């Protein structure tokens, strides 16, 4: 396989042997392409007791290249009301792309977008939100 | 005079008489296309001590067109760290777009902004803020 395809192998055999961290769940990792999460943030927070989908996409130069992640909005869900989060699910994280490193992981998005919900004192929305949204590509990359 | 001019010239009638709301000073208001202000916020609150200045422009269709208001961020000055209030000085505010109305004033406006600023709990720039000051023009509409 691909020297990409396998650093993802890698990282999903460790989600198997060591778990994920609490509040952290693999939903679908059923190819190298696309994975989903649920995200649950614990604790005392603005989002207590929920639960959101956490998509992300790989292309072929992860993990040189950041992966592409989106809270899910279809089917009825909903993406948290976070001042770094836009309505269509896209995500406004530092993590995701001047901070990205290959020396990440899925796992650490994961806890940082959660710990970025934990931070929130207030649910509102990105200023730009609509503007952004209007003209939004397919890939928030 | 102009209709618009008339009805600044009102409001600075009323200024000038009844005096503006506690943390509200005005600095300028030596035409009617111009004025400045400074606001701070009184008692608890992120921006203890500090009075920023805020420039409104007033086009010839004032008060059917919403002023242009925006931080003074020249000769030193620094908007204050909001997630509504871009670092050039831009303000994202529904009372400055679609919630404007030709039935509330600049005194309205200056306690509004006011009011945003006491009602913040983490001093954080807005997500887009980057992406947004290098396109943004001189005048905020």
């Amino acid at each position: 396989g691909s020297v990409s395809a396998r650093r993802l192998a890698k990282e999903l055999r460790e989600i198997q042997s060591e778990g994920c961290p609490v509040g952290i769940t693999l939903v679908d990792a059923s190819d190298f392409s696309k994975w989903l999460f649920t995200i649950e943030v614990m604790g005392n927070s603005q989002y207590q007791g929920e639960a959101y989908t956490l998509q992300f996409r790989f292309d072929a130069q992860y993990p040189i290249s950041s992966p592409a992640v989106q809270f899910v909005v279809t089917d009825g869900k909903e993406a948290p009301v976070h001042p770094h989060v836009y309505s269509n699910g896209h995500i406004c994280a530092s993590i995701l792309g001047s901070e990205w490193s290959p020396v990440l992981s899925v796992i650490a998005v994961c806890v940082t977008l959660q710990s970025m919900l934990a931070s929130c004192k207030k649910k509102e929305r990105p200023a730009d939100n609509d503007r952004y949204v209007r003209t939004a590509p397919d890939n928030p990359k």
